[PDB]
Order: structure tokens, then C-alpha cells, then sequence
């Protein structure tokens, strides 16, 4: 996963 | 290694270092915080967001620490030694943590660039004497 | 409040604690591998991932226990009340803690699948009387970037 | 030589003395705070301002002010004598410092010329008989180019 | 806070230790060359440049340095202690200003690149022993 | 100055130091590695490289650390001190040179990248509890 | 082995010890040249040059030296035999250090062939009796022609 915030 | 729990957050240590120590509240009232505003998404399979890692790790790191002082605070039968524990805890390691759950706290609740403004303001406006200091402090919204 | 550090990486305490606690690499081993496969990331000003944020947290925490437990130990006057901190932080906490540190450096490197699958493997090993037992363990490999099929479509 | 050090930033120090001495705040929290607001400009090798070089030097000076009163205070046989260095610092040079780094450090976060009128506002507020003051004291709102 | 005087100036502490103490001028000769240089500059209520805000300050600094040590130095009864005050001033702050004054004072008539570069062949050449060194030491121009 | 001996060869003091202690040959069964593998490039008059270079200054380091630490112990009949100066060689300077001879000599025989990929499996492999320590450690090859 | 540690740098041991000892300056003044001069790229990533590389290990084999040299007169209390280290390392280790570091440095600021023939000139210069050695020492460094090529 490519972890968006 | 030197790892600084602000940096990935956009702040450092010696940032947060400029609030009083008396401006935060008790790490007590920090949980009770975090729970009330945040307990379904802090329980949950879900990342949430890097506070919501950091907070988890920073709630149970607490825990963790406060079974040992408790340990050695009932385990003690000397007054004066239970209250150089408790000091010791509130002046260093006490400090520490209601300065970091202030912050993730006050990240999620209010946000990053939003907090980070409000901290320098604040210490900005403590250490006005208080003939000069504007009657109303800054707040956060 | 009921927070299991695990969940949010799809596992659980009840999982990490099905390896026997002697599997473990000790805590000073473990913080020596973190630092040697990635200092640079876990100091730098990116998130990176979620796991870099939780191993960050970890050898912290670490570190404040063992400065509180150190200060402890300065002000007792019985030598055996110091070797009962000892046993106390590394019964309690020590294994806590080597199981954390482990399943953050070893998905960074293996991924959270491949370390879930090879820990009820090696469970599953470790709890078979040795005459029984296969003789390869189950061992972490890495994963091929490029699978087999991708290096035969472009000959 | 007879140099002000505020005269090239438009003021002088008869004007900054007319703020009462416990305006200020003390020494250790306007060194937190040019810290807290512009650590990595002051430690930079950009000029930046010249607020920022008078400030660069009036931070390294009062590091070598203390290191003085410090060495002065050991080596002084008479602890009543230490007290009284501490006292006159504190009295003279420590308020020359207050006065300076305030300046400089407020003069970058809030503007040069709303500090100068700021600072005549508040020294006519303060001699006002509070019967007659009024309420609010006046305060101020949160990289430029400088000619020769 | 860690901050070099030099390095706005393209410059640091550790380079300009490269010269020797006795190289420098005193505190008093640079003072008095500053003056007959610069006094005018020094004294307007201009900016000029750079090197005469840093100059302005070093300049004051020393004198708070020196008004200090004087009124230390007129409540001492004994006057081997004003001499205890004396040789102490000179061998601590006393280097750290002659570098300081003598930099700015050089950067302001032979320029920043100029000064540099000659600062670093007479440390050179200065380390030279004697029956080795050259005859024509590096000059300024 | 501080100057990190492997920063130029792509690796640092605390990378080396990831090896337990004991993971390393004597500095003499190094040495004499050294000769057997590269002495007629290292006493030759071209640089052949830089990893050739540096050990040829390690050596002749080690030269000089040995002169110094036998003129000491020698001069002094108490066993005690000539005792503690080797213990303190072994302990210190011994550990060092271990490291730089062995990162150098395996430098010269696999290339930096399988020695470093190399050092950092092995230090996992040894900090792993046997029981759950694969059959076979790591190696250096082709 | 028999490693001269000139020997890829075209010189030899024989060769430095041509000048005397007394021509260099301090290990220490050599060390504080090498870092006004060539600090940023001794500590850089990149090998810049075999000169670099050498002069890096000379400067971390002075402090290894060094250090085995304090903790050996840390450990003697006598006030003599203190003594006894400081002049072992002049008489003997400091000379070939203060060799090498100038060698280096110096090939580093003027080149090879530059550092070798003034070598071979001033060790000349010094053995010969004052009374007929030239006023001024040799030193480290067309009009027609150039004129004749714009
Ligand atoms: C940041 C300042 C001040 C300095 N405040 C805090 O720090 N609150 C705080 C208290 C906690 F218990 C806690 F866990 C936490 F993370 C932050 C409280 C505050 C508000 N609001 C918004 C609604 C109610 C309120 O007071 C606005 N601006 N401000
Ligand atoms: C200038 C007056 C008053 C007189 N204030 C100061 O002088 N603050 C001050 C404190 C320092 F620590 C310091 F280093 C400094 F240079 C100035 C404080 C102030 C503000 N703000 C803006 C945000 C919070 C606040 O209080 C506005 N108007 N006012
Ligand atoms: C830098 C060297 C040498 C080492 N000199 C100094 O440092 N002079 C110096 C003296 C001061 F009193 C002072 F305050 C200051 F900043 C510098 C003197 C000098 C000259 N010239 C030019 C005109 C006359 C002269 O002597 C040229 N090149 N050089
Ligand atoms: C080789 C001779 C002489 C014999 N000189 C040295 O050996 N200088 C020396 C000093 C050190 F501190 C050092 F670390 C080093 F490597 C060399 C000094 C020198 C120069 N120059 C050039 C600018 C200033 C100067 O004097 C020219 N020719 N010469
Ligand atoms: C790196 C590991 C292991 C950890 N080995 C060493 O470190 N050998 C070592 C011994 C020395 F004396 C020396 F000077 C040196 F630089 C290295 C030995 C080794 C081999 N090979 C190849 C042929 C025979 C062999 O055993 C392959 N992989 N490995
Ligand atoms: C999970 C098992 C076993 C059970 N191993 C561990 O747990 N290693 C370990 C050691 C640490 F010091 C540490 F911090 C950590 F997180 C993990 C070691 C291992 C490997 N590899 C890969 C290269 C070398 C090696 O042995 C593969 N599969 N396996």
C-alpha cells in the first residue's frame, strides 16, 4: 500500500 | 540512532519545548481526551492517519511506564522517596508525554499548521510581562 | 481505553505471542538492526509508511523505560532490589517489546503477509517433538520484484 | 566613537529607554524565543536582514558577557560581591540586552515601523494615571529589502 | 542555538583560528583604526552594508565587555586582582574580538574574497620554519 | 577534522560495527591474507585502486601502533602493565583495524555492494537465537 | 610485506628523509593545514584522489597513535616515564608522520613533479656551509614567446 494523509 | 518524534510530524522537540511546562494539561485529562474524541478510530483495524499511529504507541507506551512507577511507588514505605519518584516522573518523563499527546491530540483535532501558529504564539504571549501581554491569549480554531 | 498495537497491521497481541518468547532476538540486537537496515528512513522527516511510525514510537518508548528504569536502579541501596528491576522490566516488558520491535523490522523487510504466514509456520514447527519434526524451518525469503512470468513474456 | 546601536534601524537608545524596565521580558526568554521563531535563519549563511546580523552578534555578545560575569563571580572571595555583580548586571547591561534583543527580535516579527510607534504608544499609556488610562493597552498585529 | 559570526560573511570560526594570535592587531589598534577608517559610516544612521552592522556591535560589544571588567575592576581593592581582570580579558575575549574586528576592518578595505584568500597563505607560510619559510610574506592588495 | 575511514568506499564506522566482534579474523591471519591475495599489488608502484591505497596505509598503520605498543611493554618489566597494553590492543585499537582490514581485503575480492549486502545478512542471521536461525548462513561469492 | 608508502606516489622513504628534520612543521600545524585547506573534501563521500585517500588514513593513524599514546601515559603516574612517550613519539613516529603529511599536503596544493624538485633543491640549499649558501632558500611554486603566440 501507498499510504495517503 | 536519534530519532526526534516531532520530526516526521513537521516539528521537533525543541519546538514543543517552548510551550511553559504548565501550559498542558495532566497526562489524565490527555487520555481522557483522546478517548472521548477518538476512542472508535484509535481502537480500530484502520491506520487513520500517522497521529492516530503515533497516539496509539504514545497511550500504551504511558501505560507501560506507569506500571513500572507504580510498581515502585507502592513498593516504596518512605513518603519522601514516593514524592522524588513522583517528581522525578513529573519533571522529566511526565513532561515529555503531555507534551507529545498535546500534540497529537491537537493535530487531529485541530490540524498541523494550525497548531504549530498557535504554539509560537503562545509562547510568544507567556512571556510577555503581564503589564504589556494582551488581555486575550491566542487560541486555537 | 483498549488499543492492541497490532490491529491496525492486521494482526493481534494472541498471534505474536504463539512464538515461543526464546525466538526473539534480544532488544540491543533488535535496535542494532533497525539502526543497520534503516536509520536513514526512521530519522528522516518522512512518514514513510505506517510501520516506520510505529517503530519509531517503539525503541522511544524503549528508551524512556530504560531511563526511568535506570534512575530507579541509581537510588536503591539494596544490590538485589536492582536485579529484581532487571528481572521485573525484562519479564513484563522485555518481551513485549522484542516482539514489537521484531514484527515492525521484519515486515519493513519481508511484508505483512509474508511475516504472518512464516509466524504460525514457525508456530507450528517449533511446537513439533523434534523426532517429528521437518528438518528445513520455516525461514522469511524475500519476494522477486519481477515475477517469473514478467522475465518470460518480455525474451 | 559614539555609535547607537539602534540609530541605523531608525531609533535610538534614549527611545527604547522610554519603555519602563519591566516591559521586557527577561534575557532567557527572548533567547527562547529568537530561537523558537528564527533558529535556522540566524544559523543560516544568508545575511537575511540586518536585524538578523545585529541580532547574530548580540546573542554571541551576551554569551560572552556571561561567560565574563561568571568567571568574575567564581573567582570572587566575597559572596555578597557576587551578588552584587549579578545585581548590577541585571540592573545595566542585562537591560541593555532586553532592550536590544526585544527590539530586533520584534522588529522582524511584527514590522520596524509599527514597533517604533508601538513603543510610544505604550510609554504614553503606562505614565497614565490608571484612574485616567484607558483599558486596553495598545498592542501589535503578527524578507524585505534595505538600502545602505 | 549554535550560531558562527563568520558564516553570513562566507566564513567560520575555525578558519580565522588558522591565524596565530600574534598575528592580529590589539583590541585598542583596531579600535583606533576603525575610527580613522570608517567613523563616519560607523556612526550615520544608515545601514551601509553588512560588515558595518557587524562592526557596530562587535564594536559596543567590546565596550560592554570592558565597562563590565572596569567596574569590577574599580570595587577590587587589590590591584594584582585588576590584573588577575586584565590578562584574563586579553586572553579570552581579547583573541576572540582582535579576530573578529580585525575581519570586518580587512573585508570592508580589501574585500571578503581578497581576505580569505590571504588568510589561509599566511597561516601557511607562518607555519613555515624559519630556515624554510620564504623571505616576501603573503600581503593584502 | 572528522573523518569516517569507509565514507568514501560507500559504508560508515557504525555499518562495520554491526558485526559482532568475534565475526572477524586476528589482524595477523588479515595480514597475512592480504599478502597472500594482493602483495605484489600492494608493493607495486601503481595505485590500482583505492581500496589498494587505503590498505596499504592500514598497514603500515598497524605497523607503527605495534612498534609503539612492544616499546611500551617491553620497557616495562612489570607483567601487569605489559599485561594491560595488549588487553587494551585487543580491546580498542585490535577491533578497528579488524574491521578496516577485513572491509578492505573483501572489497578487493567481491566488490562493495556483495560485501555490504553480505554484512548486514550475517548480522541478522548471528543475532537470530539458534533455534530459529536458518540452516545456513550467508556467504561471500562469484 | 615491504610497502614504501611513497612508492605509488612516484617518491620513496629515502627520498623524504633527503630533508632534515627539522625543515617540517609540527604534526599539529601539519593537521590544521590540512583542514583549512582540504577539510571539505577529506570528509566528503567521494575519493577525490589516491592523494586524498592516503592523507585521509595518515590523519586517522595520528589519532589512533595518539590515543594509545595518552592512554599508555594516563596509566603511568611516575613523572618521569610520562615523559618517556612524548619523546619516543618526537624522535621517532612524529619524523615520519611530519614527512608524509607534508608530502601529501604539499602534493595536493602544487603537484608531483612541483613538490619532488624542490625536494631535491632545498636539501641542497641546507647542506651547504652558510657562508657560500645563496641568500634565499629555494621556494615552492616566456615573456617573448607568449607575446610572439597572441
Ligand atoms: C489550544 C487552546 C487551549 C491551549 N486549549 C487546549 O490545549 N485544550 C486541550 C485540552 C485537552 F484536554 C486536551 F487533551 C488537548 F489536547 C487540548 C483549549 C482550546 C480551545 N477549545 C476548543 C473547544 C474547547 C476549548 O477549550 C481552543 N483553543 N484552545
Ligand atoms: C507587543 C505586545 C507585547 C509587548 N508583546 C511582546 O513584546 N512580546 C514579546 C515576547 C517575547 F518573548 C519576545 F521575545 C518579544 F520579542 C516580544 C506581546 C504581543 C503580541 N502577541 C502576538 C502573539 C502573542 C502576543 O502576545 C501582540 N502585541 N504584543
Ligand atoms: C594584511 C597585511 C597585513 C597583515 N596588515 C594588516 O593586517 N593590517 C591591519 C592593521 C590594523 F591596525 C587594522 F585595524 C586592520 F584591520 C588591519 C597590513 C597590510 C597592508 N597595508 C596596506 C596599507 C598599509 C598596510 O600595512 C597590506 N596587506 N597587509
Ligand atoms: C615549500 C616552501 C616552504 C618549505 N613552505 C612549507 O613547507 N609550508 C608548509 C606549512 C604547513 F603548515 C603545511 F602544512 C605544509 F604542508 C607546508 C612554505 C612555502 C610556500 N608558501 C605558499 C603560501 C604561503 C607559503 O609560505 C611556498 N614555498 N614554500
Ligand atoms: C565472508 C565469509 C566469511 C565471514 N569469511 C571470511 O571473513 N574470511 C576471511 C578470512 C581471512 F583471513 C581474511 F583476511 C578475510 F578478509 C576474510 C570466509 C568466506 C568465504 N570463503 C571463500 C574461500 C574460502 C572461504 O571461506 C566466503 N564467504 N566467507
Ligand atoms: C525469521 C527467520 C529467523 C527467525 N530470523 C530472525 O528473526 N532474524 C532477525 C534478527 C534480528 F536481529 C532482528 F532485529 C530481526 F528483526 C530479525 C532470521 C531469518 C532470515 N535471514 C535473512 C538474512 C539473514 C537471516 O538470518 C530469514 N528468515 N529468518
Amino acid at each position: 500500500n501507498l499510504y495517503f494523509q
